């Protein structure tokens, strides 16, 4: 949701990215430590990294709780590419201390090539969605993690998933907004995560980025959401 900042605020911010030592650790939670490199991608033109995304993500978790909103479950931008090319083995642990079946959304983030996208498990309706800043459609993708949801659900409930009342569905370049350049890609998937996350039509577009970007990283350095 859009917002206007404080002096104090902008402050901060253009303290965050402004010069100064690389390896200064300015956030530190969930396992993570965003240093001032990695809160530089947020530099408008500049691609997101791993760390940026996953703590973001981390902490749409926690605004859900707080918030009374649908119990989310963030999957580790690593955990796609880890499936993809080794099979459930690979991941089996990933979910470790944690029953997906008892969250309400899970989000899987889709680290291909330099191009992030998104998948949406909705746990609710039996449903899969793959949301694309650049149009495309991602079926083998969601193909894949209902796969790993049988998987999961065998292996850890020794339960078989009802296939039949799943579905999965490729938003169209119509049904939510698209990225005109080439580095607002991860900005884009951490949006379509926060808005998704509270059941919020996506109204937002490349044009409210800039200011994403900037709230985002006030957003990291505080660990609390706007």
């Amino acid at each position: 949701d859009l917002l206007e900042l404080t002096e104090d605020m902008e402050k901060e911010i253009s303290n965050a990215l402004g010069h100064g030592p690389q390896d200064e650790i300015l956030s530190s939670a969930f396992k993570l430590r965003i240093t001032r490199g990695d809160i530089q991608t947020l530099k408008n033109y500049h691609w997101l990294n791993d760390e940026v995304i996953n703590f973001y993500m981390n902490l749409l978790v926690e605004r859900n709780k707080k918030q009374g909103y649908p119990a989310l479950h963030v999957f580790s931008t690593f955990f796609y590419p880890k499936l993809k090319s080794g099979g459930y083995q690979a991941v089996k642990r990933w979910t470790k201390g944690v029953n997906l079946f008892e969250q309400e959304i899970i989000l899987v983030p889709i680290h291909r090539k330099v191009h992030w996208s998104l998948v949406v498990i909705d746990l609710r309706k039996k449903c899969l969605k793959y949301l694309d800043s650049m149009g495309q459609k991602g079926h083998r993708i969601c193909e894949i993690l209902l796969q790993y949801l049988q998987d999961e659900s065998k292996t850890k409930r020794n339960s078989d998933l009802n296939l039949l009342e799943w579905t999965h569905h490729s938003m169209k370049p119509h049904e939510i907004p698209q990225q005109l350049n080439g580095s607002d890609c991860g900005m884009f998937t951490c949006k379509y995560a926060d808005y998704i996350s509270r059941d919020k039509p996506i109204t937002f577009t490349q044009h409210q980025m800039p200011l994403f970007r900037k709230k985002m990283v006030w957003e990291i350095l505080h660990q609390q959401l706007l």
